[PDB]
């Protein structure tokens, strides 16, 4: 079997992307964010304080006739960007664009932090990862993908994320008229959960490309392209008037500037971002300070490609028994 969804960006900057999935029986339909950095499926439901939720839409185990409480079982999760939420656990029916899968664990949550709550479009999330990273105690659980594995034509999905346009998540098929030319795959380490892989290098604009490894995360679940210190201020000096800030937290431009382009590296192929993906607009209304779409690492331990990265290309995620993944421009 396979599935294919529509993905829409939730805001003009595409500071995310939602799916419509449905839950439960009969159908409960929430928007959901797909998220290849983490491995739960936690949503809105009627058991979150009612003062943290604003507007999304919650998912009703009672009303569905599939749901039963997974008896003990909790859940907590933080982010990376300081977000979190907690709760207890159903399982249930879960269908992505055609595709079911029966006895998902999903997680309901009762506290959720407050920039979930302000996020009124997000109703949430669908967790990609590898199954190693669910917090669901004292048994844990597995994703959507790995229980949908086995009835899927092929064990791949894929990412084709849009620039202010809505995009596909493809599961169990890879759509050969998406891409152009050859998709090229490049080794995965799952040793940390992540889909993680080593970028041979990059470029900015039409200079030189510079042979170096970056070992990095493919993750939809975060915005922007977070790359060493070296390479971030490579790129950020051939923008007149770009500067570090400490109050913003991170490279802000004079919002007339023309950005260049950034190549990065996959095997002996290159991914080419256009400078206007790397332009997230205005620091604060009305402000000529523009926020940057590349951001260094350096606070955050680890390197991520990021929807700015990922939306530049047709992505593949192999979930074979070797996991891989594949880039092809599009
Ligand atoms: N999108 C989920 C996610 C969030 C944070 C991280 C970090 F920062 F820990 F790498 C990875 C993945
Ligand atoms: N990387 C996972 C993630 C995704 C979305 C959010 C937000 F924006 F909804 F708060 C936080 C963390």
């Amino acid at each position: 079997s396979t599935g294919s969804a529509t993905t829409t960006p939730i805001d003009s900057l595409d500071d995310a992307y939602i799916t419509p999935v449905q839950i439960g029986t009969p159908a409960q339909t929430l928007n959901l964010d797909f998220d290849t950095g983490s491995s739960d499926l936690w949503v809105f439901s009627s058991e979150t304080t009612a003062s943290e939720v604003d507007g999304q839409t919650i998912y009703t185990p009672s009303k569905s006739t599939t749901a039963k409480l997974l008896s003990g079982a909790t859940w907590s999760i933080s982010y990376g960007d300081g977000s979190s939420s907690s709760g207890d656990v159903y399982t249930d029916t879960v269908s992505v664009g055609g595709l079911t899968v029966t006895g998902q664990a999903v997680e309901s949550a009762k506290k959720v932090s407050s920039s979930f709550t302000e996020d009124s479009t997000i109703d949430g999330l669908l967790g990609l990862a590898f199954s190693t990273l669910n917090t669901v105690s004292p048994t844990q659980q597995k994703t959507f993908f790995d229980n949908a594995k086995a009835s899927l034509d092929s064990p791949v999905f894929t990412a084709d994320l849009g620039y202010h346009a809505p995009g596909t998540y493809n599961f169990g098929f890879i759509d050969t008229t998406a891409y152009t030319g050859s998709i090229t795959y490049t080794a995965v380490s799952t040793k940390q959960g992540f889909w993680e892989w080593t970028s041979t290098g990059y470029a900015v604009g039409s200079g030189t490309f510079k042979s170096t490894s970056i070992d990095g995360i493919a993750d939809t679940g975060t915005t922007l392209l977070y790359l060493p210190a070296t390479v971030v201020s490579a790129y950020w000096a051939q923008v007149s008037g770009a500067k570090s800030s400490s109050s913003v937290g991170g490279y802000v431009f004079p919002c007339s500037a023309t950005l260049p382009s950034f190549t990065f590296g996959v095997g002996s192929a290159r991914i080419v971002i256009p400078g206007d993906y790397i332009d997230f607009g205005p620091i604060s209304t009305g402000s000529s300070s523009c926020f940057g779409g590349i951001q260094s690492s350096a606070g955050i331990g680890i390197n991520i490609f990021g929807d700015v990265a990922l939306k530049a290309a047709f992505v593949v995620f192999n979930g074979a028994t070797t996991p891989t993944l594949g880039f092809a421009s599009k």
